[PDB]
This record gives C-alpha cells, sequence and structure tokens, in this order.
C-alpha cells in the first residue's frame, strides 16, 4: 500500500514539449529509457521513501581488483542512492584486503568470499552463479544492482534507475545499427542471436531489477553458460553475450543510457550526454 505523496511545489510538465529531442526516451514496449532531463528526481524520491526502499549494490573484487574498491565504494557513498538505505555486497577471494570505507547512516556493507577462477573470462561469467545469494537477497533488499568494480561515480545515480529489471546502452554501441552489435552469432551458442534480431546492446556491467527479476535473469544466464559449456562453446563476450539474449527475450522495464556507464578516456564527452555519471577507471587490461 502506498500513501499519498504530500504537496509539491515544481514545474509543471508541459505536453506540447518533449524534456529531449534529441535522443530516444521510451523504447518501443514503452520503458524509459533514462536520460537527464527525463525525471523530477525530487518526485521519485519521495515515491522511494514512501516505500522505505532498500537497494543492494553487488560488486566483485576477485584477485588485482581488489585495488578498485576503496574509489568505488567511497565514489557510491557520494552518488549512489544517497538518502536512501543500501546494503553493499562485496564478493572477493580476498576479504582481509577490503578497504574500511566510511559509510553514511542507513547504509551496510557485507564482505562475501568467494572463490577465484584463474581464467579473467571465468571471473566474469561465474558471477551470474554466485549472484543467484538467493534467500539472502529476499530478505534483506527490495532492488539488486549489479556492477563492475573497475569504475567511480562521478554524478547522482539514484532511484530513477529502479524498476522490475533494467539494462544499460553500453557506450559503444549506442548510436550503432544492430547488425553491428557484437552479440554472439554462432547458432551452436545459448546466446545467439541473428542479425536482423536486437534492440539494443546492454552493458555486462550494470544492470539490475527486483530481487526476483535479478535471480530469474542471473539463474537463466548461469544454465545457459553451463549449456555453452557441455557444448564445448564459449560465448564471444561472456556472460554479456547471455545478458544481451535474456534481455532481447525479456524485455527491461527501463533502459539505462550511456550516462550510467562511459569510458572518457575511450568515447570523450559528445554533447548527448549531460552528465557522465558512473565512468571507467584507466587499467591495463
Ligand atoms: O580478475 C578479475 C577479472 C574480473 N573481475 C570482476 O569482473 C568484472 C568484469 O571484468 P572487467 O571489468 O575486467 O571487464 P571489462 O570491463 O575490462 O571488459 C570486474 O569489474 C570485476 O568486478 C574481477 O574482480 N577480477
Ligand atoms: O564488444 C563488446 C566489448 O566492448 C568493449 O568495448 C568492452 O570493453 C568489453 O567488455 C565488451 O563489452
Ligand atoms: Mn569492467
Amino acid at each position: 500500500f502506498m500513501v499519498s505523496l504530500p504537496r509539491m511545489v515544481y514545474p509543471q510538465p508541459k505536453v506540447l514539449t518533449p524534456c529531449r529531442k534529441d535522443v530516444l526516451v521510451v523504447t518501443p514496449w514503452l520503458a524509459p529509457i533514462v536520460w537527464e532531463g527525463t525525471f523530477n528526481i525530487d518526485i521519485l524520491n519521495e515515491q522511494f521513501r514512501l516505500q522505505n526502499t532498500t537497494i543492494g549494490l553487488t560488486v566483485f573484487a576477485i584477485k588485482k581488483y581488489v585495488a578498485f574498491l576503496k574509489l568505488f565504494l567511497e565514489t557510491a557513498e557520494k552518488h549512489f542512492m544517497v538518502g536512501h538505505r543500501v546494503h553493499y555486497y562485496v564478493f572477493t577471494d580476498q576479504p582481509a584486503a577490503v578497504p574500511r570505507v566510511t559509510l553514511g547512516t542507513g547504509r551496510q556493507l557485507s564482505v562475501l568470499e568467494v572463490r577465484a577462477y584463474k581464467r579473467w573470462q571465468d571471473v566474469s561469467m561465474r558471477r551470474m552463479e554466485m549472484i543467484s545469494c538467493e534467500r539472502r537477497f529476499l530478505s534483506e533488499v527490495d532492488y539488486l544492482v549489479c556492477v563492475d568494480v573497475d569504475m567511480e561515480f562521478r554524478d547522482h545515480v539514484g532511484v530513477e534507475i529502479l524498476t522490475p529489471l533494467f539494462g544499460t546502452l553500453h557506450p559503444s554501441f549506442y548510436g550503432s545499427s544492430r547488425e553491428a552489435f557484437t552479440y554472439e552469432r554462432r547458432p551452436q551458442s545459448q546466446a545467439y542471436i541473428p542479425k536482423d534480431e536486437g534492440d539494443f546492446y546492454y552493458m555486462g556491467g550494470f544492470f539490475g531489477g527486483s530481487v526476483q527479476e535479478v535471480q530469474r535473469l542471473t539463474r537463466a544466464c548461469h544454465q545457459a553458460m553451463m549449456v555453452d559449456q557441455a557444448n564445448g562453446i564459449e560465448a564471444v563476450w561472456h556472460d554479456e553475450s547471455h545478458l544481451n539474449k535474456y534481455l532481447l527475450r525479456h524485455k527491461p522495464t527501463k533502459v539505462l543510457s550511456p550516462e550510467y556507464l562511459w569510458d572518457q578516456q575511450l568515447l570523450g564527452w559528445p554533447a548527448v550526454l549531460r552528465k557522465l555519471r558512473f565512468t571507467a577507471v584507466p587499467k591495463n587490461h
């Protein structure tokens, strides 16, 4: 049950003027595409705080990638869901290497020890299995957001993203035609997508939703990866290829624009991006 919003004074939405004319702001299945200009964060904050929303954030930091946690967590404290309840879940092979970062009120961090795989591909792929921590998340958070750790927040990432299921437009492909997308193209893989299919190319480094929908997604991607392994095939972009297949066949209820996962060194700051909110930290692969 949702109580009434309080009185609020803000600019009237004008029906005969779009918030953004340069970009697509709603998918053909009526899911908002979240860009700056399209939302009033004060209305959204009221709606979500009145539900006492708790957001879980998962991040994996295996092997050398523990070095990214300090900046990731400190910048998450300045920009990710401030004002709301947040539970960080740090999955790592080295619990003693997790930095002690100071958290704001209503925010907590859990360290979850996992095994390290040798190949960076298996580390990245096995997050789907590891996420699908099932009973624990249902009890502790309302939404789960799953991200890469080699990143920093530079601007607001808030409750405008929350919805039953979302993916994020990959920053290298948002202007690309679908035949250029790097989907898995071999019909022998479960992740296969033909050249005449595909809405968007979603980034493996930032997806989320309600706990139920995220567990559906991660279970389905982990089962599809197991089928490929048993067939001796590994998708071209690993868990990202499987997430793309899943989101083609289960449309997300919101799509985040590339504001939400950007790489300034590789792609600069185009005018269609008013804000760069969560951005790659340069590293040597
Ligand atoms: O040795 C590794 C390799 C991968 N990762 C995790 O898997 C994510 C995806 O891998 P990566 O960021 O290397 O992929 P890229 O963004 O460079 O394509 C990393 O952000 C970490 O969260 C990790 O922790 N340790
Ligand atoms: O083609 C897809 C690839 O695009 C890269 O630009 C990104 O660094 C990889 O992680 C994978 O997403
Ligand atoms: Mn990454």
